[PDB]
């Protein structure tokens, strides 16, 4: 039944940048393999003169030896053929955080209410993902309205990751 390879994924119609820039709350997510951003997480989205979409994010993260530090993470997205497909570049500021690239693709937003991420980072050979993370991201830090956790419920499920997220606590600890 569900297609729940990654390339018949449907992802956000004619996706505007500058729309998108602004302040982003993790409210959900789901985690991939290995080290990850914990909670406490919010994301601030800039777009520059020239069409550049950059981020920055914060949130408490466990490192290898159990500390709970503050993350300050960057990224910076290439443009794709898919103008709601990017390339994420990321890193910390304190050196020790970890670096890559990831995909980074807008599954569906209203720009002023929620937003839904998803990345695969590795593909299975039957085309599905076998490494996956999510973010459900809000405007504003409180619950979601019924219908708009209805449309984010659709889009977790056409990402094949219906019943998979956890809800993130924002409680102080970071920046
Ligand atoms: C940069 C960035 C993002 C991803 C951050 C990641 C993947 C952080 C991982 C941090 C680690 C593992 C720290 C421990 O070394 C998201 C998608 C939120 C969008 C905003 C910009």
């Amino acid at each position: 039944e569900r297609d729940c390879r990654v390339s018949s994924f449907r992802v956000k119609e004619n996706f505007d940048k500058a729309r998108f820039a602004g302040t982003w709350y993790a409210m959900a997510k789901k985690d991939p393999e290995g080290l990850f951003l914990q909670d406490n997480i919010v994301a601030e989205f800039s777009v520059d003169e020239n069409g550049h979409m950059s981020a920055t994010a914060k949130g408490r993260v466990r490192l290898l030896n159990n500390w709970d530090v503050c993350a300050d993470m960057v990224g910076t997205f290439t443009d794709t053929e898919d103008p709601a497909k990017f390339k994420m570049k990321y890193w910390g500021v304190a050196s020790f955080l970890q670096k890559g690239n990831d995909d980074h693709w807008i599954i569906d937003t209203d720009y002023e209410t929620f937003a839904v991420q998803y990345s695969c980072r590795l593909l299975n050979l039957d085309g599905t993902c076998a490494d996956s993370y999510s973010f459900v991201f809000a405007r504003d830090p409180s619950g979601f309205s019924p219908e708009v956790q209805k449309i984010v419920r659709q889009r977790q499920e056409e990402l094949c990751l219906a019943r998979q997220y956890r809800l993130i606590p924002h409680n102080g600890y970071c920046d």
